[PDB]
């Protein structure tokens, strides 16, 4: 009953494809404003979360996570009912935004490579989201919010329709860090990488490979959203460059609150190093109940209250 709550036959065609949307949580001509602003506000990392990431070598993309725990406008975006009502048809009553992560896309940049999460292992094999054990469910909802328009060219996402429920990699493998790929490794006819990384080494098979005969592009204008489970097949297109302006995707993380987040752990490990999590908490975005296994906070490290302006 939600005003932004999914249709019926959303809900259905969420539960055959694995992805929903991409539905407004803004104009384009707000988006652009906002991110403008934005953009320029994120290269102060004063009040940010996670602070030392100098220490941690090797590929990582931390530094483009967790930003909505300092910033105004991102605390909001994350609570948006345009959003957060759609959430909710999935995930039930009372729900957490866990994780949320800049995807930059400069011009010439590789494709994402071609991967499902489901468990987030880090570095050491442990999950950082764990569902319960007696039943069948994993992942994340991830919702990717389009900063910029995202179109082919630019690098905009791609998905096998209907893969999410069975993964084709295992998240405690290792990847081997190229520093020097240069956006150029070429999978199947296409530029794609991780970070340095090669989601590929993470297949269960070695040689099996994704469907991509039956990707569909999601083309989105900026102040969109696309809505996903995290264990659906997803990647990205590579930036052609025929823009000299950068894409940039936002993705914030949901799960219901009795999923335990970053259980036993103090830190999240990457390859290259810990980085502590105490000024990390889940945010309640729907409902407000949480057990009391879950870390939340309810406001920026600047103050600013989780709630859609
Ligand atoms: C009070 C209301 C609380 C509601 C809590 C939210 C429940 C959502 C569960 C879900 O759809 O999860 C789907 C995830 O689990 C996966 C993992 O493979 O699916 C499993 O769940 C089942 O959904 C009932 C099956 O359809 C699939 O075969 C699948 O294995 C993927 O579809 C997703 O990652
Ligand atoms: O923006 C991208 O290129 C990848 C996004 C993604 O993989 C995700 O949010 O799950």
């Amino acid at each position: 009953s939600k005003k932004f709550a999914l249709t019926a036959e959303q809900r259905a065609s969420f539960e055959k494809n694995g992805f929903i949307g991409p539905f407004d949580a803004y104009s384009p001509e707000e988006m652009k404003e906002t991110w403008k602003r934005t953009r320029l506000r994120l290269l102060d990392r004063s009040a940010a979360a996670y602070q030392d990431l100098d220490a941690i070598s090797g590929g990582t993309n931390i530094a483009n996570y967790d930003r909505h725990l300092d910033d105004d406008f991102l605390a909001s975006h994350i609570c948006r009912p345009e959003i957060c009502d759609r959430v909710e048809s999935i995930l039930g009553p009372n729900v957490l935004c866990w994780r949320t992560e800049f995807f930059p896309k400069y011009p010439g940049d590789e494709g994402t490579d071609w991967h499902q999460a489901d468990t987030f292992a880090n570095a050491s094999g442990k999950p950082q989201i764990i569902w319960p054990e007696n039943e069948e469910f994993g992942g994340t909802i991830t919702v990717w919010t389009a900063f910029t328009d995202a179109n082919i060219a630019n690098g905009c996402l791609q998905f096998i329709p209907g893969t999410q429920n069975s993964m084709n990699y295992d998240e405690t493998k290792r990847m081997t860090y190229e520093p020097d790929a240069n956006n150029s490794v070429v999978k199947d006819g296409v530029r794609r990488g991780f970070f340095g990384y090669d989601y590929r080494q993470l297949q269960i098979d070695e040689n099996w490979k994704p469907d991509e005969a039956s990707a569909v592009p999601m083309q989105m204008k900026a102040g969109q959203f696309i809505i996903f489970w995290s264990t659906l097949m997803h990647a990205s297109y590579p930036h052609s460059g025929e823009s000299q302006e950068m894409r940039m995707g936002f993705a914030s993380r949901y799960v219901p609150s009795f999923v335990h987040v970053y259980p036993d752990s103090d830190h999240i490990e990457e390859y290259g190093g810990r980085i502590s999590l105490e000024k990390y908490g889940a945010v309640q975005v729907i409902g407000d109940e949480t057990p009391e296994y879950n870390r939340l906070v309810t406001h920026t490290t600047r103050g600013k209250k989780f709630e859609a302006v």
